């Protein structure tokens, strides 16, 4: 009996047919309307197909929702992954309010800092040159060994800070099982000097388990001397059992826990390679920036709340246009793995078909997330953004200043970004080309022939998301924009945005499968549909 | 009046409501009816949601339209791109058949041969250390300046074919006007044994243009001398004029034609980035791989060629199930670049709203490519793919035997492969699950509660794409289906898929902001929309 979002209603917003240029020339308060700002982050949303009847429904519909009590209650520790009966704590790794908060018994306040002191100190340690490998040299590279969001969160932030890296320590990340990914970190590193990283919630996960091993033993066959393993590896999980049977010490193995899911783990002591890149006082700026939008979702009211404004037009798109996906463009090359990123936060949460009661909803949920990096992309798939036939709503990111001196580039770089946004809202008309191509020394009847093939209709919506500047606070900011979209999109749709049941299945299969592919007399092989085993037997002939 | 592939007919082919397994337990000809090999490559579509009857209604629609008379065309050098007037002729770039082939006055078999010799020669003089710079120094880093076809093309293949890199050559890509591209290359590279490559078919990419002047700055700065430009520097390019204007020779000036669209010209001189890496007997190779998939596709019956079965599957889903996305997952590391640049030619290639005839179309057209590596996207979005609510067609590519001794690492990529297609397909019921939720210790209240959050719907259709290896043949192979099957779609929708003119407004409203930005009394200033006027606004302040 939750509130239903996608409803009649809704699909009838649309007839207000709003029309973007018309927008703009009638309406002198446009930006101010539709744009909101949260410390140096600047939200223009006036772009988006909306006016004041759609925002106001929209809100409406937020107001009349559970969230309120539901973002209360993610703050407070209750369990609102209902499935797995867990809270959801992310929040709470990059708290700055000490207020209190005790959950399962544990003081979290208390739980969190002391596991940040633990991974500052052996950063020091490491960086100081005080950890020694196992014949007394100095650590120079380190290898996270991890999959999913024990990889992909302090990937791509140790990219996007590329410019702030300062330890003197070289980051690999190692994941695939294909051994190519273990392979590209193990020709550049040397075993004596190379601290390894098993991020691992689990200590269960079959590539993070084929990967550890296939490590550790490329490093006992260079030291041939187990007590090697104390020098060179260190252990993230909530698994503690499992981390000594590996044979890793409890003073080498951190912390998490059961309410940091892994696709919001990178706050966590996950992130613990993000430091070794940048520093632990970096990564605490990158905290910080985070904490900062946090209090901005928790204390602000809807109208005025950045995320809950994302996914308002979000839902609202993917509701009454039916669109199926949503395009993230990224207008700064550190930003290579931002997409990747938000790919598993968003899919993995809201790529859901039953409600909170376990009914199938009849209503689309998640969707496709998708993107580019600018400039790149508009060379690449902005054609069909502009003259394909799809329904996409598209969010630009842009940077105002970035890290070195070429300042041609940038103001490039920039009139790129807004070029493309205002290219969406404008389009060009037949009769616009058509006068062109007469201008240009075409004749009548040429000009005819291809004016039609030159029509960009416009009237398509985008949001410019602008930075001052990509620092690791800033950047903290943005992503718990997204984390907070994402949250807010789940409790509009009634789904647990927090479980991932859809991935169990494939992994029984895999074993299975494997079991088959090392015997064919087994009942795993007998119980193959047919695609299956002649794949099996062409990867054996 | 062109046939009209989404049709009643098409939309009506839905109600076989074909089960999968169902077909796989009734049919035991399944997988023969619904596979085929070329060379070292099998194609399973197996698992589609197809039977007779539908591949049949599918093959009779190819067969009724103009598609037997466009291959011929493409191949003889007609002037398929209808817009431009323009041939297509990206398959002469690797042809090996040597037909007589006279097209615009010019000898195709002769130009495309003489021009390989000049770049055969260029890489053999470079690598040999023949070519010095200006200082007298052997080559040890190339530098590609381009963007979009440009660059993704080369930057994939020369990743995807690291295994087989043999030159001593560290080659580097700069493309995006965001100066961290162009620093990222410079700040490992020495003018003095650097060469730099500007692939640039027009010679006037507004983001190639700025990186090549700051690139030849950056020399200059070194050297104090305009005579090392013609050490340090060649150039691509179909504009042989731009080319003598930026200071470059003739002679160290490479072909391109009008014919190659940037987006198919990798096997072009703008492929020589790609020779810089792997050496010219390998690039060969990569052309002969594509070579061996343009006679299968160009003489094959319908029914048995693969591009033309790619293609009828993937408008089949995207007519009658009004899907809007395909995901493309790549089952190995080399292949990180491979959804970025078949994003490029699938989605700039059918993003179209008009027919050839200039009319709009009522009917969807090119829709989003996206995807991601396995088994990583398995931890990020495969949960969507399995228990989202959005129809996504899913082509799985998996590469037999890899470039390592990991044995285990290997048939566990595999299986991870062969289960995610499996897992699709089959899915698991309420009444699976709740079973096993009471043999794992759960009682009965407990297991009624969760069950429905575990179910996964299966019946979701998938192709895998098995590759013995990826070896350069291989690859060159690969990416020639992807093209076929583009040029396919277009043709059944009746597009033209080797246009672009969607990209052209954003370009001159580029130009109109950067004066925007640089003078607020301009006319270009006073005609902005607010958002792009106070985006400008806030990137000053
Ligand atoms: O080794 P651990 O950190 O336990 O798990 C690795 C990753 O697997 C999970 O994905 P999924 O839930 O299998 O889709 C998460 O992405 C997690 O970070
Ligand atoms: O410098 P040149 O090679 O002339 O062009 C660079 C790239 O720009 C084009 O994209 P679009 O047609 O602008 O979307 C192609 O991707 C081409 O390779
Ligand atoms: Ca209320
Ligand atoms: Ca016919």
């Amino acid at each position: 009996n939750a509130m239903l979002f996608c409803d009649d209603s809704k699909k009838y917003l649309k007839e207000q047919n709003i029309n973007l240029k018309n927008e703009f020339d009638k309406d002198d308060k446009r930006v101010e309307k539709f744009s909101l700002k949260h410390q140096n982050i600047y939200f223009d949303y006036s772009k988006n197909l909306i006016n004041d009847y759609i925002l106001k429904s929209l809100l409406e519909s937020a107001e009349k929702s559970s969230l309120k009590d539901k973002i209360k209650q993610m703050f407070n520790g209750a369990k609102i992954n209902s499935t797995e009966h867990r809270a959801v704590l992310h929040t709470a790794l990059r708290d700055l309010s000490s207020t209190p908060l005790i959950v399962d018994g544990q003081d979290i306040r208390q739980e969190v800092t002391k596991e940040k002191q633990r991974v500052k100190e052996l950063v020091e340690k490491v960086v100081s040159g005080r950890w020694r490998g196992f014949s007394g040299k100095k650590i120079t590279d380190i290898v996270n060994i991890g999959i999913g969001g024990s990889d992909l969160g302090p990937k791509m932030v140790v990219r996007a800070l590329q410019p702030y890296h300062c330890t003197d320590l070289k980051v690999h990340f190692v994941s695939n099982v294909d051994a190519d990914s273990l392979l590209q970190a193990l020709h550049v590193v040397d075993p004596e000097t190379t601290l390894l990283i098993i991020a691992s919630k689990s200590f269960s996960t079959e590539e993070t388990l084929l990967n550890s091993i296939s490590a550790r033993e490329w490093l006992l066959d260079h030291y041939e001397d187990e007590k090697a393993v104390a020098n060179h590896f260190v252990a993230i999980s909530s698994k503690l059992d499992k981390v000594k049977e590996f044979g890793i010490d409890l003073e080498h193995c951190y912390k998490m826990w059961d309410w940091v899911g892994g696709r919001y783990s990178l706050w966590s002591s996950i992130g613990m390679s993000i430091a070794f890149a940048i520093g632990y006082d970096n990564f605490e700026k990158l905290l910080a920036g985070a904490y900062s939008v946090d209090k901005h979702f928790k204390e602000t009211e809807f109208s005025k709340n950045i995320p809950v404004i994302m996914a308002l037009l979000a839902s609202y798109y993917s509701c009454t246009y039916n669109s199926q996906s949503q395009a993230l463009l990224p207008y700064d090359e550190r930003l290579c793995y931002f997409v990747d990123y938000l790919q598993q936060a968003d899919m993995e949460s809201n790529g859901k078909s039953v409600n909170i009661a376990g009914e199938t909803v009849n209503y689309q949920t998640g969707v496709v997330l998708w993107g580019g990096v600018g400039t790149n992309g508009q060379h690449a798939f902005h054609q069909l953004l502009h003259q394909g036939n799809i329904f996409i709503p598209v969010d630009f990111i842009a940077i105002a200043t970035s890290h070195h001196n070429y300042d041609n580039h940038q103001q490039a770089l920039l009139a790129n970004c807004f070029a493309q946004s205002q290219a969406l809202m404008f389009g060009q008309s037949y009769d616009m080309v058509y006068n062109e191509l007469l201008k240009s020394g075409l004749n009548e009847t040429q000009a005819k022939e291809l004016a039609a093939h030159k029509v960009i209709p416009g009237n398509r919506p985008s949001t410019t998301i602008l930075l001052d500047e990509l620092s690791p606070y800033s950047l903290g900011a943005l992503i718990a924009l997204y984390e907070h979209k994402i949250f807010v999109q789940g409790v509009l749709w009634d789904i647990n945005s927090y479980d991932q049941w859809g991935v169990e299945l494939g992994k029984k299969l895999g074993k299975n499968i494997l079991k088959a592919m090392n015997d064919d007399s087994s009942d795993e092989y007998q119980n193959l549909d047919d695609s299956t085993r002649q794949l099996i037997a062409k990867v054996k002939n």
